[PDB]
């Protein structure tokens, strides 16, 4: 025997620069489950080895369209691969957090964050 499948079409999309691979963006998600969404520039500091002088927003875009992709906008769709783990880690957060702030729908969970120090000469 044999039989057809059918699928959806994309329409439009806009984007300059380019995707961040599972083993980049899982820094992103990571990052913010532990400095959660109020601590972007540690997020920076612990994702990004080299975030001396960096900007915080870079990090804040990523989320906001990684959050998106879990379940959110179906044109908010980035196409390409993304893992599950991710989707899931990063709804938790946002969802968890925004129940800080404000609210559409969290889940039965709970996390914390802390900083160190260390001092040279």
């Amino acid at each position: 025997p044999v039989n057809q499948k059918s699928k959806r079409s994309e329409l439009s999309q806009r984007r300059i620069r380019r995707p961040f691979s599972v083993a980049e963006v899982e820094a992103l998600v990571e990052a913010v489950e532990h400095l959660g969404t109020g601590r972007w520039r540690d997020v920076k500091m612990r994702a990004f080895d080299n975030a001396d002088h960096r900007t915080y927003v870079d990090l804040k875009d990523k989320w906001k369209t990684l959050v998106h992709t879990a379940s959110i906008a179906p044109q908010q769709r980035r196409g390409e691969p993304v893992p599950q783990d991710l989707l899931d880690r990063v709804l938790a957060a946002h969802a968890y957090w925004s129940q800080q702030q404000g609210k559409q729908h969290v889940e039965p969970l709970k996390i914390l964050d802390a900083k160190a120090q260390k001092v040279g000469a």
